[PDB]
């Protein structure tokens, strides 16, 4: 009807329940793999998968929405395996993932080809399958607002005034990327409360994080557990700020844990070094009780977890 | 025994006969044609790339050296197919192709860590199968000597130096990345005779052309054909010149000619004026031809499609 599920019927956004905004099934370098496919292990990947998304179920999680796109290795056909053996509701996107350049690809090629991409992958299906994309993602990082950077933006602007899917970001939270992604998307037409950036919970600085969500948009504290950006604490400190300020109508929280994921910085030995507890359930663990014995009451955690996603989705 | 290639049996470095030291079967970004494989072909990719070689073949070429690497679409079986309908001798590589920086994959990796994916193509063979890579191929660009462009140089010296195989790279004839590439890799041990630095014939500074030779390594006047990067008269007018002034002994001639190419630039369109009569027979239709008439004989043309390339692979 509305939100297109992988290897499900659409469902209306009322039915979208508890949702995880932000969370990786899988992801790698589509170069690396294709070159050096024995680097891999797809038994593994997916037995931590499936195992990741029954913990997550286990607690209520109704829904995820998986934010992998070019870039970062989007396989539907993975995601559609995980979905059979689990039962979840799977929210695929489309978009490119960038730091700096495009792929030589693009060299030559109109902001409205790159569109016409995500518009394909809403409309027609995803690389080849009949499940559609949901919602568009782009990013942006240390480097800036490059030339391509925004050349994808600017796509999936064209991409959601077509489709009306909302946009999901990547961003570096001391560097006012987020804010920029904000400034160009809502020039182009882009219904603000359509956006949701993120990676915002990576620092304290709460004027920043309020100065976005002022302007109408989602705010993405969804690194929990990811300590290197910010420990857990201090994320808290910072949601629960944002809370008492009455800033849960823009605040959307999720971990962006990778069941698997080729960086090598994703190494075993460094697990506990900057990431000790971080899983795609330390928010039922540590995060929504520590806001519970803090004050926060039952109505707004549903409305981070289920209003929220189901506004941005609708 | 010796020169390793696809779908046959290695063949002495003496039996290599006319070689085209860079062309490309296919080239295409693997993010992309992983995410929208939509934008793609396989039968019409298949029948150019066989059309092409056959008619190669017909003007008395025996082996193509295929530079398609990680980041320009490698794919063996693809070239196996090639190679079954043909009968080529075709020789492919191991390498990675980029610009600025390397896929997400290699962050906190060490060179080493790289050198082992060459390695491994070498030893044991390509993409799951038994075709080894005979050569490692890196690139540098517009960007320069960016610091994981420095990365895949050096582990590429390390392949070298542990398999014995040569280097072929790519570079930019105007910003001195090519003379940098070769400082680095003899600086690491590498023989500056088992180098070839490509994209020279972009060019007609003889001077700088003439210092990469002077220093002992291979001149690829590989461009034939892409006018956008330097006309073929200015080319045939660099090419006789260096012949002249007496280094037909390092002087490597080639297309770089792409049978099926994805990017933008590559467009119907733009083929009239940026490459008018470019493809893998150029050099037999003119270049061979104007260099003859010009007073090039038979042992100097031999010198550089059968000599050069032979010593280049041992
Ligand atoms: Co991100
Ligand atoms: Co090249
Ligand atoms: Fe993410
Ligand atoms: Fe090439």
């Amino acid at each position: 009807m509305r939100i297109p599920l992988v290897g499900k019927d659409s469902i209306e956004s009322k039915d979208i329940g508890f949702t995880l905004i932000h969370e990786h099934l899988r992801v790698f370098s589509e170069a690396v793999r294709q070159q050096w496919p024995h680097l891999y292990n797809e038994d593994e990947e997916f037995r931590n998968a499936v195992n990741e998304v029954k913990r997550a179920m286990q607690f209520g999680v109704k829904t995820i929405v998986d934010p992998t796109v070019m870039g970062l290795g989007r396989d539907i056909r993975f995601m559609e395996k995980v979905v059979k053996a689990t039962g979840i509701n799977l929210v695929a996107g489309t978009g490119i993932y960038i730091y700096i350049d495009l792929p030589f690809y693009f060299l030559n090629r109109s902001i409205d080809e790159i569109a016409d991409l995500f518009i394909h992958d809403i409309k027609e299906g995803i690389q080849g399958t009949l499940n559609k994309a949901g919602f568009v993602k782009i990013a942006a990082d240390e480097p800036g607002i490059t030339k391509d950077v925004e050349k994808v933006i600017r796509a999936a602007a064209i991409a959601n005034k077509e489709t009306k899917v909302p946009i999901i970001t990547h961003s570096n939270a001391h560097n006012n990327t987020g804010l920029e992604q904000q400034r160009i998307l809502t020039e182009e037409g882009v219904d603000p409360g359509k956006i949701l950036i993120g990676h915002l919970g990576d620092t304290d600085n709460i004027d920043y994080i309020k100065k976005i969500a002022d302007k109408g948009s989602f705010i993405g504290l969804d690194r929990y557990g990811l300590d290197l950006f910010l420990p857990v604490d201090k994320r808290n400190e910072t949601t629960l700020r944002l809370i008492k300020d009455g800033y849960s109508d823009k605040i959307m929280i999720s971990h962006d844990y990778c069941c698997t994921i080729d960086v090598g910085t994703a190494k075993p030995e460094y697990k506990p070094k900057l990431a000790p507890r971080w899983s795609i359930t330390l928010i039922f663990e540590d995060t929504i009780p520590f806001l519970k014995r803090n004050g926060v009451n039952e109505e707004v955690i549903a409305t981070i977890f289920k209003e929220n996603p189901k506004k941005f989705f609708s």
